RNA sequence: AUUAAGACAUUCGUGAGUGAUUUAUUUCCAUGAAGUGGCGU
């Protein structure tokens, strides 16, 4: 009887719970401009062998992509009503490390390498996760 | 039935070993067992 699952989205619930915000991926080239001149013949990409034209990349704000300061891969989105809201994941998800082992019963067992870590990830409280 | 299920950060472990409340310090300084005779003219 399951026909259609949408994609699992992150759903932000308010105080006012009539609206919810749907956060999105920020787009890797969000805030840039990549034109790709075609005038030919000045310079080509050669992506493990197969041509390709060369990404002219600058700041929609001039300057060149500097990797220093690119950021967009912490950062997920939503729609405001104005411009794009950018949230970092770390106020998204909440991380822990828990330690676990398994006690050692003697009398049995060659299990002393029962020895591990595990990560644990919490959501803010206004965050849940939803699809169709 | 879903990179899933099971799994104590647990076992052993003396805040213990050595250590003088001891060293230095005069119950001492000053000081008269002293003073005076009386009456019988």
């Amino acid at each position: 009887v399951i026909k259609q699952i949408s994609p699992l989205m992150l759903i932000e619930c308010k105080d006012d719970t009539s609206s919810r915000s749907i956060y999105f991926p920020l787009p890797l080239d969000d805030g840039y401009k990549v034109s790709f001149n075609e005038t030919s013949n000045e310079d080509k990409v050669f992506y493990n062998g197969i041509e390709c034209p060369i990404p002219n990349v600058y700041p929609a704000s001039r300057k060149f992509f500097d990797h220093k300061t690119y950021n967009n891969y912490l950062f997920w989105c939503t729609q405001g009503n104005n411009q794009i809201k950018k949230l970092l994941s770390d106020e998204i998800w909440i991380s822990k490390m828990q330690i676990g082992i398994t006690k050692h019963v003697e009398e049995g067992e060659d299990n002393d390498k029962s020895f591990y870590k595990q990560e644990f990830l919490q959501l803010k409280k206004s965050f849940i996760y939803a699809f169709y």
